[PDB]
């Protein structure tokens, strides 16, 4: 039952900032385009101890699964080759991807009837908001 609030399908109503998180993260200028222009559904879902989160839209399809606290490799949709770990805390997701010596955290949070994503890197933050599809 570790996750069974977020556990749906969702879909994109809101962005805020994303443009510059991706400048941030190094998303060049097509790429940033497109991928800002993307409305996407996200699918979460469990099986035992697994976790799938896909994201489907006109820019990508993605698909991770993963267990809590135990890295696995990532390439994301932006073509970025990481590795990254998600664990619960508090209630939040938390994803944390490496790369290059760098590092981006992806949060999703259940606020009333909403998911919300929130991704930062360095002082840049960016807010999405996803509704029930
Ligand atoms: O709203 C989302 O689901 C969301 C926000 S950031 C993220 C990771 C995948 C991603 C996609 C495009 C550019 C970059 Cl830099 C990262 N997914």
């Amino acid at each position: 039952h570790m996750c069974d609030a977020f556990v749906g399908t969702w879909k994109l109503v809101s962005s805020e900032n994303f443009d510059d998180y991706m400048k941030e993260v190094g998303v060049g200028f097509a790429t940033r385009k497109v991928a800002g222009m993307a409305k996407p559904n996200m699918i979460i879902s469990v099986n035992g101890d697994v976790i799938t989160i896909k994201s489907e839209s006109t820019f990508k399809n993605t698909e991770i699964s993963f267990i809590l606290g135990q890295e696995f490799d990532e390439v994301t949709a932006d073509d970025r080759k990481v590795k990254s770990t998600i664990t619960l805390d508090g209630g939040v997701l938390v994803h944390v991807q490496k790369w290059d010596g760098k590092s981006t955290t992806i949060k999703r949070k259940r606020e009333d009837d909403k998911l919300v994503v929130e991704c930062v890197m360095k002082g840049v933050t960016s807010t999405r908001v996803y509704e029930r599809a």
